[PDB]
C-alpha cells in the first residue's frame, strides 16, 4: 500500500491578505477590541456636581465645589457648562483659557500652589466684599499704583496657570484701583513655556467695554466686579515670570498635566467591572488595541487605532486524488492517513503545538513593535492633558491615522510570516518523515509514500509516535 | 516525440520593480496620466475682466464686476491684480486678507447675505457719496457715539467674511464719525472658527498713519475715505460674534467654501473638450491619477501625484534547449509546441484571458486602495479653497509628498502581485495538463512531456482543445 | 563515487530580518556610523570669544566683537551667554529674537548691508554718546517728528532682520526723541516672509516699564539707553518694508542663511583629522548615514538618523547527510567536494565575486534611495540655519523619526533582496554544473550530482575551471 501526511480538511472560514496574494484560512480574529454599550463601573465613585457647581466655580475654589482639591479623585465626573454662573464676580474668559479650562478643572494629579510666596513677597491681597464665596485668587493692589513688578518663580510641575485682571465697570471704582487714566491701555503678560498676554482699558473704552458686554453675569445682580482671565503653560524645570500692575489678579495654583476624568456620554452600568473605559463605553479585557478615536480614556488602556483587522487564526486551505488534505476525521491539524478512514488515520500533536506556538509567537512580536511605534509617535513623557490640550478644537488626529495605516501594514506582514513558518515546519516534518523511513521506498513528490510492503492501520499508527521499525514489515513484495 | 507548453517569446520592453528583485517584462505602462500643453475650453465660457476690474472691486459689488453674484460661474476667469484701485474709496488689506481674497473673489458656489439683518437690527446704514459706485457695504454708525455692541449671528455655511473699518484721513471727520478721542486706541474683533483682531486710532496715530501710507489709492484723485479690512472665518453649524463699534464696516456676505475658478496661463484652445483641467493645461480623459503639484483643478479630477510610476502591461520573460518560452510566432501569450514550427504550434486563449483579467483586476483593487489612502489624508468632507486658504503662501504640500510615496509603495506591490498571479495560473494549466495527459508518459520536470508514442502536427492541435484522447495514438513504441 | 558542490561551513555570526523571515547569517554590519568621543579639528581654526563678548555684542559690532564680518569664519565658535551685558546701552530682546540670535551670531555665510541705502534715502543717522563702542545700528530722528515713513527694499538673500526701537528711561529724552505724548501707545511693524511687529509707549505707561525692568543693564552704570530689538524674515527676490517713526532703530544688515558654526561641547583635540562634526563629537570617514539627533553639522556630512539597524554581511546559513554545506575548509563562500577533506575540495571564485558584488549593488541603490527620501522630506533648496531657526525652542524633529522608519524598512527591504540575489546565483550555477556534466548521471535533487564512474580528486577540481572533459572518465561503471 502506501500513506501519506498532510493537513487535516476543514471548512473555509475566510481570506486574510498577505504581502504579496491573498490566502484562504480556517479562521481568524480581529486585532482590536470593540467599544461596549455601557460603561462598567464596579469599585469606582462617580462625581457629579452639575446642579450646583460649573467649570469656572472649580477652579476658583467656590464653596461646594473643589474637585481639583481633592484628596482621592473619582474617575468619572460631570458638573456645569462653561457659561454657568458663580456666586462670586462676574467673569470672562479667552478662547485658549475656555480651551484650557475644558480639560484642567478634573485632572486626577496633584496641584502646586504658590499663593504663600506670592503673599511673602508682595503683602497681603486686596480684598472686596463681593468674593466672600470664593478663595483661590490673589489681587495685586500695592499702595503706591500702578507700581509695576515683574514676578518669576521656578515652577514644580508642567502644567497651566490662569492670570489676567479683576476690574469693575464704574469708571470711580477702575481709576480708585489700577491708579491709571481711562484713556490709558495697559497690558499683563505672561512668560514660560509659551508666551501670552492681554490688554485692559478704561470701563468706556476699547477693548474693556467688550469684555464688560461679553462677560457671564452672576448670581448676585448687584456684583460689579468682573474678572478677566487668559492662561499659560509653564514647564517643570524652568522658570516663569508675570508683568503685573495695580489691579492685575492671578489664580495661584498650577494645575498640573496628566490623566484627567472622563464625563460619561451613556449608560453607567454598576455590578460589572473593567480596566478601560471611555466616554462612551468600556473595553474587554486584555486587549492589544481598542477602536477608539481619541488618546483620551482612564485605566490602564492600550493604544488605540480608527478601525480593525484580520489576522489569521487557523492555517491557510492549500487544497481543493491527494491534494494535501486528510478526509478523515482527526483531532488536530496535521494527519497521517493511508486512504482507510476510521481508524487508520493518525493525529500528531507535535505539528499542531509549534503551529499554535507559532502564531502567539508573530502576534507577540508584532503587538511589540506596534508599542514602539506608537511611542515614537506620540513619545515616552506624554500626558493625555497635555495633548489634548494642544489639540484644541481640532477633532481629527493625524497621528492616528498613521498609526492605523502602520498597523494595517503590520498585520499584513504578520500574516505573511505566520503563513511562512507554517510551510517551513511542514516541509521539516516531510523531510523527517522521509528520513525516517527508508531509501527503499520512492516518493511521489506530493507527501505521498509508496512502500514496497503492504502498510495496515498498524503500520500508519506505529509512524506517528515515530516507533516504527523496517523488520517486521519487509515481507511480501508490490509496487 | 514529445511536446511542450509555455510562454511565447516576445523581445523584452523594459524592467520593472518588486518587492524582491527587479523582474524584466515584455510590456509596461504608466500609472498617471500626464499634463497637456493647452486648455481644451469647448463648451465652457470664459470669464475675463483684467481690462476694467479688480479683485477688491468683485467682493464691493462695484458697476460691472460681480463674479461673486453670477446665476451661472464660469469655470475659468480672470481679473486685473490686488493692487487695482477702485472707483470707490481707498482700501487697505492685512496679509492674512490679501491671501483669503486671492481665492474668494472667484469661489464657484453659492455666496450667503445677511445684509438684512444687520439693517433690522441696528438701523439704515451709514451714507457716504464717495461709494455711490460700491453697494456692498454695510456701515455702522449710531446716533449715540461710539455705543459698542456685540453682533451675533449663526451661520448658513463655512466660509469667509470680511471686516474692519471705514475711515477718513482727516481730523474732523473721523471724530464726528467715531465719536472717540484721536489719542485712543480701539478694536474690532471677530469670533467664529478662530479668533481675529484689528486696530484702529487717529488719523495722525499709529496704526491708523501706516495705514495712509500703504493704502491703494483710488481713480477719484479727490476720495479722503478709506476702507481697512481684516478676514475671518466661519463654520456651518456655529455661531459667530463681531464687536462693532461707530465707525466699524462688515461686507455682509459669507463666501461660502468649495471649488474655485482657474485662472489660464497657457493657450486656450476651443474646438477640444476635456473633464479634467489645470492651471497650465489639460489632462486626458479617464486617468486613474494625474501628475499635478497641487489639489486645485476644476473638473471631475483624480488624485493628483508628484512624479510618475510605471506598472506591468505583460508578462516576465522567463527565458534565456527549451527554457520555458515558444520560438515559434502564435497568437496569444501561452502556447503548445512540438519543436516544430509553422503549423504544429498552437496557442490557449484561456490562459491569455486569465492573465489579461488578472492584470485589470490587480490595478482596480490598487486604484480604490490609493483613493481611500486619498481620503484618509485629506478628508471625506474636504473643499478646495479651504485647504488653499489654509496653505496661505506655502507652495509645497507634504501630503502630496506623503500620497506620493505611498503610491509608489502600491505599484510596487502590485507589480509582486500580478507577476506571482501569472506564476499560479502558469502552474495551474501545467499540473491540468499532466492530468489530462496520463500517467504512462514521464515529466521532465521544465513543462516538457515525453510520450511513449509520436505526436504528430494533430496530436498537438488535439491537446490544446482538451478533446484529447489516448486511444488512437497508442500504436508505435518510443522513448 | 559522486560529487556536490554547495557553501562553505562557517559559525553563524548573527540574524537578520527580512520581509517574512529571520535569516541567520554568517556576518552582518550597521549602516550608520558611531558618534566618537573627542572632536577632530586638525586644520581647523577655533574661535573663542567667551570672556570678553555676549551674542548681543556681535550683532551691533562692537569693539573686539566681529565674527559676523569676519572674512574667514572658523567652523566652531565660542562666546558668552545671552544675557551678557554690553558696553554700549542696554538692551532688551523678544523671545523670537533670542530664538533667532542664538544661530544668527554664527552663520558662516556673507551678510549684505544697507546702512548707506537708509542714509541716502533719510540722512545722517541719530548720534548718542553712550554708543561710541557700537558700530552697527541706524537710529531714525527726522527733524519733523513723529514723520511717519515705510522703508521698502529688496532683499539680496534669504535672512532675519532685526529692528525696534532706541529710548531712554526718562521723560524728558522720550519726549525729546519721539515727539509723541506719554499716553500715545505706537507700533513698528515688519512685513516680509512673515509679519512681525512691536508696541512702545512712555516709559510710565505700559510696556515700556515692563522693558524697563527686564531689561539687561549695561557695564557701564550712567547709561539710560534702552533698545528694545525684534526680528523680521525676509526672502532672497522680495521686497521688504517697514514702518519707522521717530525713536525707531534697526539693525542695517541681512544675516543670510546657510551653515552656522558648532559650539564644542567635548574636548577638542587636534593631531586628528575628519570631515563630519557634531557639538558631541566627530564623526568616522566615509558613513552612509551618522547616528545624530539633528541636522546641525559642520563639514561633509550624511543624513542622520536616531538609531543603527544591521545589514547582512556575508550570506546566509542554509544548513544544519549533504545539507548544502561543505565540511573542508576552502578560499571562498562556494565550492566543490567529493566528500574528501583536505585536497579533493576546490573553490570556486566566481561565485564568492559575484554574491560580493552583489551586496555591494545592492547596498548602494538602497543608500541613493535613502537619499532620495531624505531630500524629498527636507527640500533640495535647504539651509541649516533656517530649520533650526523654524524648530524654535522644540527638540524633536518629527521628520528624522520618519526618516529613520523609512531606513529601517529599507534594510529590511536589502536584506530580502541580497538573499534572493545569493539564491538566484546558487541555482543558476547549480544548472550551469548540470549542463556541463551530461545527461548520463542523476540528479538526487540536493545539489549532488551520482556519476556512472569513480571520481578521483582530480576529476574534482577538473570540474571547478570548467575544463572537464568526458573522455578520459568513461572508464568502468558504477551506481
Ligand atoms: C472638552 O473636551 C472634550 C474632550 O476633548 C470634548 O469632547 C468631545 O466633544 C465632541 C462634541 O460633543 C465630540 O464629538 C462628538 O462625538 C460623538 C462620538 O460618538 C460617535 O459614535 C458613533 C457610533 O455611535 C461613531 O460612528 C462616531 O465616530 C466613530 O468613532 C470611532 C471610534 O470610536 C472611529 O473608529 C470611527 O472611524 C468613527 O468615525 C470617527 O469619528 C470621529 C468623530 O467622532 C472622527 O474624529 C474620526 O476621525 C472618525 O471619523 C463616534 O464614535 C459623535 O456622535 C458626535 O456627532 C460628535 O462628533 C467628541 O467625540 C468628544 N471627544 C472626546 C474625546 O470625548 C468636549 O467637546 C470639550 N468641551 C467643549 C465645551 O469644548
Ligand atoms: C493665488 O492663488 C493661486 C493658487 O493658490 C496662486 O497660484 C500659484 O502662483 C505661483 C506663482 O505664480 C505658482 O508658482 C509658479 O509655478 C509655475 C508652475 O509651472 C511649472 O511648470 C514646469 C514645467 O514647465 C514644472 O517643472 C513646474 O514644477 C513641476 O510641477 C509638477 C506638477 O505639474 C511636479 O510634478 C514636478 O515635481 C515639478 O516640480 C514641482 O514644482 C512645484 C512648484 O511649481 C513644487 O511645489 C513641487 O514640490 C515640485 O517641486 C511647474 O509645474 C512655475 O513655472 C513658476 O516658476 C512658479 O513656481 C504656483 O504654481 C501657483 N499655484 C497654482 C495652484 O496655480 C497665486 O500665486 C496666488 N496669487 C497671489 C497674488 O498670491
Ligand atoms: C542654541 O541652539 C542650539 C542648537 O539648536 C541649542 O543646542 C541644544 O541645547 C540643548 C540644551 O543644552 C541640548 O539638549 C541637551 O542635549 C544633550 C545631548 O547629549 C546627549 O548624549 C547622550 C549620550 O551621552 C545621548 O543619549 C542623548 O540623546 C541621544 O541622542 C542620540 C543622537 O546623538 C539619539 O540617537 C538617541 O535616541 C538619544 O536620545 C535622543 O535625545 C534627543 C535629545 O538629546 C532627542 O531629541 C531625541 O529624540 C532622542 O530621544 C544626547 O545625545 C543632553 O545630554 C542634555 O540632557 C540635553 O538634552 C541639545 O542637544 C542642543 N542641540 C544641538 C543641536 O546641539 C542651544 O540650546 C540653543 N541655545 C539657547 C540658549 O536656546
Ligand atoms: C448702589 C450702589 O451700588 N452704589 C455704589 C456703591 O456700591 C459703591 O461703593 C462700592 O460698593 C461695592 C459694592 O459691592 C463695595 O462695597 C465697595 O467696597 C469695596 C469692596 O469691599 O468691594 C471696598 C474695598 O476696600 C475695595 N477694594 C480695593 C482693593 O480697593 C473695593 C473696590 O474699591 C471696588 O470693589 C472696585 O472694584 O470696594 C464700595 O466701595 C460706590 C463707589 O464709591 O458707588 C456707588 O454708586
Ligand atoms: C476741498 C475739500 O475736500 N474740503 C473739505 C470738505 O470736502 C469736507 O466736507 C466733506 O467732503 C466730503 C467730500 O467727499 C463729503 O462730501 C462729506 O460729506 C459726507 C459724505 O461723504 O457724504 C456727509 C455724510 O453725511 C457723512 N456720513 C456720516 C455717516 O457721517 C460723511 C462723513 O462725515 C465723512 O465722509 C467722514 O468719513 O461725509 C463732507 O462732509 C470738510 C469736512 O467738513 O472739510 C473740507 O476741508
Ligand atoms: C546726571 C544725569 O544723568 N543728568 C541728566 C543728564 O545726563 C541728561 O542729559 C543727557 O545726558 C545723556 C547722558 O548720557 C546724554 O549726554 C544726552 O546727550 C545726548 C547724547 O549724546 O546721548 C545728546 C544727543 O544729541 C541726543 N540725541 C538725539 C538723537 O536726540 C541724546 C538724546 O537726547 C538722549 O540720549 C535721549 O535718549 O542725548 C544728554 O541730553 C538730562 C536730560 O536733559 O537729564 C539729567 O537729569
Ligand atoms: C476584567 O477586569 C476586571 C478588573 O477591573 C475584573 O474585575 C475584578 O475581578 C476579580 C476577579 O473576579 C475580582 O477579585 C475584583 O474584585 C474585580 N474588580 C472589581 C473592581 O470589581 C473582571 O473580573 C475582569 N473580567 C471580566 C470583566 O470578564
Ligand atoms: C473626453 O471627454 C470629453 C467630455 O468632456 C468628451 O467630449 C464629449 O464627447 C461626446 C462624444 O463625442 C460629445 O457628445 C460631447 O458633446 C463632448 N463634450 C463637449 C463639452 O463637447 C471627449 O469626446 C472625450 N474624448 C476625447 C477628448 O478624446
Ligand atoms: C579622514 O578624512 C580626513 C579629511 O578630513 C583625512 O585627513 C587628511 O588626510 C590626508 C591623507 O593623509 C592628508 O593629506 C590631509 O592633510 C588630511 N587633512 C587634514 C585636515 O589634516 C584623514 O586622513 C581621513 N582618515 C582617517 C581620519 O582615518
Ligand atoms: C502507488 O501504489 C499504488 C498501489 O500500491 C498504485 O496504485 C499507484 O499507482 C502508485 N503510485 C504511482 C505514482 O505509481
Ligand atoms: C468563521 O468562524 C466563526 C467562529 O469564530 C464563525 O462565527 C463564522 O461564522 C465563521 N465564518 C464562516 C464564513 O463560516
Ligand atoms: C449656556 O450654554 C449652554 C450649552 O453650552 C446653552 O444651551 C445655553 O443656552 C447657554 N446659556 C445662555 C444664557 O446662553
Ligand atoms: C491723566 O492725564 C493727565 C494729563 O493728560 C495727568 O495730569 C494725570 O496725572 C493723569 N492721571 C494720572 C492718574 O496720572
Ligand atoms: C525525450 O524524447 C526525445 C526523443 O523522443 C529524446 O531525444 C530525449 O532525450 C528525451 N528526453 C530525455 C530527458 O531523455
Ligand atoms: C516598449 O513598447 C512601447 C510600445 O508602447 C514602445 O513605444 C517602446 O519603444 C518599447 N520599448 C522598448 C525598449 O522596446
Ligand atoms: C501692482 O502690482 C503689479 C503686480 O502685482 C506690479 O507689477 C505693479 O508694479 C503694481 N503697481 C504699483 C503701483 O505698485
Ligand atoms: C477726550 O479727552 C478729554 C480729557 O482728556 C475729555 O474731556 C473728552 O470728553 C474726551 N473726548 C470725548 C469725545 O469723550
Ligand atoms: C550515490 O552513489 C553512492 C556510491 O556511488 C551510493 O552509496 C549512494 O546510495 C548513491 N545515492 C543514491 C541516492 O542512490
Ligand atoms: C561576528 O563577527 C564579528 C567580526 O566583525 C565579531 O566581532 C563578533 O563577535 C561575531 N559575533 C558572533 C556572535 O560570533
Ligand atoms: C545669565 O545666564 C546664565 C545662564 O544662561 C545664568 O547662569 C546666570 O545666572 C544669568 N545671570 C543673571 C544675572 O541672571
Ligand atoms: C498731547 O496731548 C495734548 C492734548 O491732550 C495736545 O494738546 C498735545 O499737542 C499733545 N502732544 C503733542 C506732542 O502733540
Amino acid at each position: 500500500n502506501q500513506i501519506c501526511i498532510g493537513k487535516a480538511i476543514k471548512p473555509i472560514n475566510g481570506t486574510v491578505e498577505t504581502v504579496s496574494r491573498m490566502a484562504k484560512v480556517t479562521g481568524m480574529k480581529k486585532v482590536g477590541g470593540e467599544r461596549m454599550q455601557k460603561i462598567c463601573a464596579k469599585g469606582e465613585q462617580i462625581h457629579d456636581s452639575s446642579s450646583a457647581c460649573g467649570i469656572v466655580s472649580h477652579h476658583l475654589k467656590q464653596e461646594g465645589c473643589d474637585f481639583p482639591f481633592l484628596l482621592n479623585k473619582p474617575k468619572f465626573a460631570t458638573t456645569g457648562p462653561m457659561n454657568t454662573s458663580t456666586t462670586g464676580f462676574n467673569f470672562y474668559l479667552t478662547e485658549k483659557a475656555k480651551s484650557w479650562m475644558n480639560i484642567t478643572w478634573r485632572v486626577l494629579g496633584e496641584n502646586k500652589d504658590f499663593g504663600d510666596n506670592l503673599v511673602e513677597k508682595y503683602g497681603e491681597s486686596g480684598a472686596t466684599s463681593e468674593g466672600a464665596t470664593l478663595k483661590n485668587y490673589y489681587w495685586y493692589v500695592p499702595t503706591a499704583k500702578p507700581g509695576p513688578v515683574v514676578y518669576e518663580k521656578l515652577a514644580e510641575c508642567t502644567g497651566t496657570i490662569y492670570y489676567g485682571a479683576l476690574l469693575s465697570d464704574a469708571e470711580a471704582g477702575y481709576i480708585a484701583v489700577t491708579g491709571r487714566n481711562v484713556t490709558e491701555r495697559w497690558d499683563v503678560r505672561f512668560t514660560g513655556s509659551s508666551e501670552s498676554s492681554i490688554s485692559f482699558s478704561g470701563p468706556k473704552q476699547s477693548p474693556m467695554e467688550e469684555y464688560i458686554i461679553k462677560s457671564v453675569r452672576s448670581s448676585v445682580d448687584t456684583v460689579r466686579n468682573i474678572i478677566i482671565l487668559d492662561s499659560g503653560r509653564v514647564k517643570k524645570g524652568e522658570t516663569f515670570s508675570i508683568s503685573l500692575s495695580s489691579g492685575a489678579v492671578v489664580i495661584p495654583t498650577i494645575f498640573c498635566d496628566g490623566d484627567f476624568a472622563v464625563t460619561p456620554q451613556v449608560q453607567i452600568d454598576k455590578d460589572c467591572a473593567s480596566d478601560c473605559h471611555s466616554a462612551y463605553g468600556s473595553f474587554p479585557n486584555g486587549s492589544s488595541f481598542i477602536i477608539h478615536h481619541s488618546v483620551h480614556t482612564v485605566g490602564s488602556c492600550p493604544p488605540s487605532i480608527l478601525r480593525n483587522f484580520d489576522v489569521i487564526d487557523g492555517y491557510e486551505a492549500t487544497w481543493e486524488f491527494f491534494t494535501g488534505g486528510i478526509q478523515g476525521a482527526i483531532d488536530g491539524w496535521y494527519g497521517v492517513t493511508n486512504h482507510d478512514t476510521g481508524k487508520g488515520t493518525a493525529a500528531d500533536q507535535t505539528s499542531t503545538q509549534k503551529a499554535v506556538e507559532a502564531i502567539t509567537n508573530k502576534l507577540n512580536e508584532a503587538i511589540e513593535n506596534g508599542n514602539q511605534r506608537y511611542n515614537q509617535l506620540y513619545g515616552l513623557a506624554r500626558t493625555q492633558a497635555e495633548l489634548l490640550g494642544n489639540l484644541g478644537k481640532e477633532v481629527n488626529d493625524l497621528r492616528l491615522e498613521t498609526f492605523t495605516e502602520f498597523i494595517r501594514l503590520e498585520t499584513i506582514l504578520v500574516n505573511t510570516r505566520i503563513i511562512e513558518e507554517h510551510q517551513a515546519i511542514g516541509s521539516k516534518k516531510k523531510e523527517e518523515v522521509k528520513r525516517l523511513l527508508g531509501p527503499n521506498a520512492l516518493d511521489l513528490g506530493n507527501g505521498c509514500f509508496n512502500l514496497t510492503h503492504t502498510c495496515d492501520s498498524n503500520c500508519v499508527n506505529s509512524i506517528s509516535r515515530g516507533t516504527y521499525t523496517r523488520e517486521n514489515y519487509i515481507h511480501n513484495v508490490t509496487l
